[PDB]
């Protein structure tokens, strides 16, 4: 409808109407649900909600289903006085019902059109259910791998991470103009703003402090990339950033998110965020929480209730203009809006059963793909893998029958669809013999069990991992080690005297030393989603090749966090020339160095790359252009991810000494020949500076090429002269 | 001498002269030295130093003795132009030859008089041995044990180390405006400006990034208090500050040290910290190291060559202000003066040898006594402790008779004064049978003689700990665990079916998780210097009852790090009520309070504590003053540690959950009960908020009365109405 129209209903919404406007609850608060009706009059109590309030509601999350979504909007437009549809929200994170990698692996992936990709799926099946927004991408920058929630990033770097959230957005919403048309494309929802992500000691909803410079320099971009390619939505996060939390904090949201980013749409607060600034001692009482939280220019509260009982009284003492409340509910009635459910408040659904869109064999294979590009070979000593498909296999461990594959964050995804590992690799390998062990456990029963098949087999799968529930949110862990037991299993495995690989589930980075020591291969698969058996039989036998890239680094032990590639030089580096002097920045009990680095992934091919000659001078303003050719040389088809770094080598501010600023992944079939170009713009040399400004300094860059941060020729580019 | 002869002094000086003055060397660059002749020709070619640099050097640090000084300062006298006598600089931390607790046992003592008095002790031989200037106190706050310089600091309260560096800088130089005439007092240098305690990972010399907000309110509290309390030199530090290196940041030296902390002694450089700033990336070369450093006031260069290579260039080119080296020149004479070096070159020796103030009787005894106020009786299971004399005592392990217990940063003290732990168990103990172990190693050997000592004996000291040389500076551990060989001697002792008493020798808190479990009692020495021996023998015997408490958190695991009593929230605090549930902010695998908190610590007595009724309003700008009566219950003279802590419960920034504000230890004979007073100003109720200004907001305080952070009583106190 016409905008026109739309500020015509906030004209006539009453006070009350638009206060509850501003209100999101769970499904089965609303008359007309069809699951866990039972839980509706005991809640409705204890949140003191009535009649008024829900039938005056502004969002739905947590829908269960079509079914769901259309009972409760049928009901609820029966009573709804001005005919304001219901806007349904969800946690569509990596995959709806057809579940993709985790985020962290799709990291690895360095592939925007994998994320894209799955991106579009996830909401192709979440449209077919009902749901109109999905609470994806997640943006936090990570450091920290004790945080449980990593798994929903992708990684340390704020380049890649920036890069593969706008993937996701063009995924999710293609065209956001078009949403009212396109009903197979949803709503986006960039969380969490911001900086969530740097919570100390890993530990879930702690303190989060940083420098206003560090947080615009590596915290902010990313959120901004997605706000920037049209992310409909923003989500407050549970921290503090700079000792105010995120949910009131009006310089972030009013001064940063709408004045400096320009976002002009829906700001939702995490789940009971507003409530929840009373906890963390900057407001006294619900009262305060409101009007903080209002001022701070949140627009819809998650199932608390500060808004729903105070605003009125807020308003009519004048201690908040109701003008804030009006600019509220017109975001809120734009975005439903733009989802055209003035139209049609169903989005496609009313009498078109889309349940067929849902789970096909077509969206299978999109998350097999997805999978065997995220996982990360990390080891592979004397070509073990590929193994032959005639191969006797030992399947031994916790993850070989295990069907906790999906990866947190999996809302909708059923574990009755997924592919184990034992299903995987008996569609591919016939000769297979499986021993199952706890994940916490070795026994000596398990022992004599592992020990029979091996002898009795030519080769060792060893499937390792965590349970899901050690990780995501509230899932912190102060040592980032797998369970005892599975450390104990690999060391007995590697005795028995056969070639090992270890194929490892996980949603965190995790102390693998161990592991590559006591093996002859090692596969990070992360949590592949409904596919993970097939994705991890075909890298296995060369149907796929690895070609997945590390996007966070692995630390040599937990004391080493937070490790990352991207890291100041400090006053005193320690270098090949002075490594074992005692004065120099190192620990006394391991490396400076992460056990593996960003950027780091083995492949079956091999792969050769030359840069093409670079200026040796560029001017101000100027784009570098970076030309790069890459041969396979090798018998064996694959793909390389072409990592491009840069380096300020004196400035303002101690800059890292590398910054990822381009990137792509490139297809070679044996011998072939490719070449590809980047252009790094004058803004790739910029950054911010003590008066936080955004500046380029003249001055020596080196420019890194490469197939990791490490695995890279070195080039020197001296910047100056006049401004293009 | 007069002001304006040291004007004067100044206008007379050539170029040349004046850049040299703000030059420190070694003392065996300089002619006439007696020690270390060896290293002169080499060094001098390498820095490329001539006469004229050395002749003209307006420092040494780290001459060797009262000769070395004399020979020195005579030489330079007979031929430096203007009689510009040389300044001698030293690192004397916690002691010069009489060794003191290292500064983190100070911390634990809560006790400001022994910290004054060590620093006097201290002074007392510094002077007598020819040193003007000390490097002390380190005021940098610490919340990662992994750093090693964590020695050096009294530990994680700002509160505490504001006091007890105040304690210092008095004992060190008692009235500073008679350093002139007190010749056994010395200047001292507050170190270093600062924050670099928050080195990230815990990894030497690196990144520290905090919001300037959090700098204010916690990192910088400690160095204006000694600033302010009149410390004379100011030292710089290793580290970024907000990106950018202390040595040259210009809002940290002139704007917040010159200007807000109203500082106008010398800032000298850490070492080379001036030419490390190139390695930062901060400086292209020596010339820019020299000019961003002087434009940030610093005035002495510690061993590099920026300035008296580079400043004549940079005022001949007018890239730098002469004006600027005058005034480092000026504070360079000033302090010169201050020490009466124009009157009296030699500071009291020339005709006095004060060898006989050396290692005295009298000085052995403040030493102990601030052994047995810093030593922490972490468990005391079943009352082991007190041992009676008549107890036959196995001494087992690698601190049995280790003569390294006088800590790290002990530049001048011996190891053959010092007393171990068997010379100091025997003064007192009339059975003794003793077993050496090897720091890192348990062999069989060494278990059949440990098992057959024990079997003899009838209780077990089990003497452990680390070398000093694992700790101090560029000592990080990534894992803060002693020697897995200790951990497995003392499960091995704990077999033998003996009580077990665990005297544990340390630089930083460690996992102590396995010892407490593994023992019956659990004694936190620290590193006591020279009487080590004598305090652990005492505190055994019941001649001195432990009386310290920690001013360090001891974590759970090396990942809970940092954890600290004054922490802040969160949105979802674990509470008594939730504890078990999922989505509030907890670790799966550790709980969230450190194995030990601060202001722990045990004791032979008992006490029982009452506070007075208080107010339940105060005006702002008023004091609170908190009247405390103390008892103790039991048959057994001791000392308890009352302490005083405020909460601000909901304020415009996320307040900590407790801050301590108030402490007084008080000794109290069997069944004596005292009263002592605390007054807390308004300024123990202001902070600084997201403006950086320093407030006091009307609201509800609480008051947290007790004997830790943990064991309190707690009172409500609404703050609001009038100023004053
Ligand atoms: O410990 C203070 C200084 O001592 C010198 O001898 C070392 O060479 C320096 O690297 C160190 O910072
Ligand atoms: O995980 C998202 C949210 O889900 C809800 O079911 C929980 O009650 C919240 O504590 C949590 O933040
Ligand atoms: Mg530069
Ligand atoms: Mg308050």
């Amino acid at each position: 409808m016409e905008q026109e129209k739309v500020q015509e209903l906030v004209s006539q919404m009453t006070l009350d109407e638009k206060i509850a406007q501003c209100l999101q609850l769970s499904p089965f608060l609303f008359k007309g649900t069809n699951k866990n009706a039972e839980l509706t009059g005991p809640l409705l109590q204890e949140m003191k909600l009535t009649d008024a309030h829900t039938e005056n509601a502004g969002s739905v999350l947590g829908s269960s289903s079509a079914l769901d979504m259309i009972g409760i909007q049928e009901a609820y437009l029966k009573t709804n006085r001005l005919g304001i549809p219901l806007v349904f929200m969800a946690d569509v994170i990596h995959g709806y019902k057809t579940v993709f990698p985790i985020p962290l692996a799709l990291g690895c992936s360095f592939d925007r059109e994998t994320v894209r990709v799955m991106a579009e799926v996830s909401a192709l099946e979440a449209t077919a259910d009902g749901h109109h927004v999905t609470f994806s991408p997640m943006l936090d920058l990570v450091r920290d791998p004790r945080w449980g929630r990593v798994m929903e990033s992708t990684g340390e770097d704020p380049f890649l991470n920036s890069e593969l959230g706008k993937a996701m957005v063009d995924g999710y919403q293609g065209d956001a103009s078009k949403l009212n048309e396109n009903l197979e494309q949803m709503a986006a929802c960039v969380k969490h703003f911001a900086a969530y992500g740097a919570a100390e000691a890993g530990l879930e909803y702690n303190t989060v402090n940083m420098s206003t410079r560090e947080l615009y320099q590596n915290y902010l971009p990313a959120y901004n990339a997605a706000i920037q390619a049209g992310a409909k939505l923003v989500m407050t996060a549970f921290n503090v950033v700079d000792g105010i939390p995120a949910t009131m904090n009006k310089w972030l949201n009013r001064d940063v998110l709408r004045g400096e980013m320009e976002f002009d749409g829906v700001l939702i607060s995490a789940w009971g965020a507003v409530a929840e600034v009373i906890n963390h001692g900057t407001a006294r009482n619900p009262k305060e929480a409101a009007q903080f939280s209002m001022e701070a220019g949140v627009d819809l509260e998650m199932m608390t209730t500060c808004y729903i009982h105070e605003l009125k009284g807020l308003i009519e003492e004048g201690k908040l203009s109701e003008n804030l409340l009006d600019e509220a509910v017109l975001r809120m009635l734009n975005l439903k809006n733009d989802l055209g459910l003035f139209e049609d408040p169903y989005r496609g659904l009313k009498n078109n059963d889309r349940t067929k869109d849902i789970l096909t064999d077509e969206s299978r294979g999109k998350a097999r793909a997805a999978g065997v590009e995220s996982a990360v070979l990390l080891e592979n000593k004397s070509r073990l893998l590929p193994l032959a498909k005639e191969a006797k296999i030992a399947l031994v461990g916790p993850l070989a029958t295990s069907p906790d594959i999906l990866g947190g964050w999996n809302v909708y995804g059923e574990e009755k669809d997924g592919i184990n590992v034992e299903t995987g690799l008996r569609e591919v390998f016939e000769t297979v013999e499986v021993v199952s062990t706890e994940y916490t456990e070795l026994s000596e029963e398990d022992k004599v069990a592992v020990k029979a098949a091996v002898q009795n087999m030519d080769v060792v799968v060893l499937a390792l991992g965590e349970k899901n529930e050690w990780g995501g949110e509230a899932g912190s862990l102060a040592t980032i080690r797998l369970p005892e037991a599975q450390y104990q299993l690999a060391k007995f495995v590697q005795t028995l005297g056969k070639p090992v690989v270890i194929t490892l589930f996980n949603g965190r980075p995790l102390e693998v030393k161990e592991l590559a020591e006591s093996s002859d291969a090692l596969l990070e698969l992360w949590f592949p989603g409904t596919e993970a058996g097939r994705v991890t039989a075909d890298l296995l036998s060369g149907a796929s090749n690895p070609s997945g890239k590390l996007s966070m680094s692995f630390p040599q032990t937990t004391g080493q966090i937070p490790v990352y590639y991207n890291h100041l030089r400090t006053g005193r580096p320690q270098t090949p020339e002075n490594k074992g002097e005692r004065y120099v920045s190192h620990y006394l009990d391991i490396p400076n160095e992460p056990f593996y680095p960003f950027g780091y992934g083995k492949s079956y091919s091999e792969f050769e790359l030359k840069t093409s000659s670079l200026p040796k001078e560029l001017n101000l303003g100027e784009s570098l252009h970076v030309e790069v050719t890459i041969k396979n040389i090798s018998d064996i088809a694959g793909k390389e991810v072409i990592q491009v770094y840069l380096q300020d080598v004196t400035a303002s501010i101690s800059r890292p000494v590398k910054e990822l600023k381009a990137f792509e992944k490139v297809a070679l079939q044996a011998g072939e020949e490719k070449t590809v170009t980047f252009e790094l713009t004058s803004e790739a040399f910029s950054f911010y500076n003590h008066q936080l400004e955004k500046v380029q300094e003249p001055g020596l860059h080196r420019v890194f090429v490469g197939t990791s941060s490490e695995d890279v020729d070195v080039f020197e580019v001296e910047v100056g002269g006049y401004v293009l």
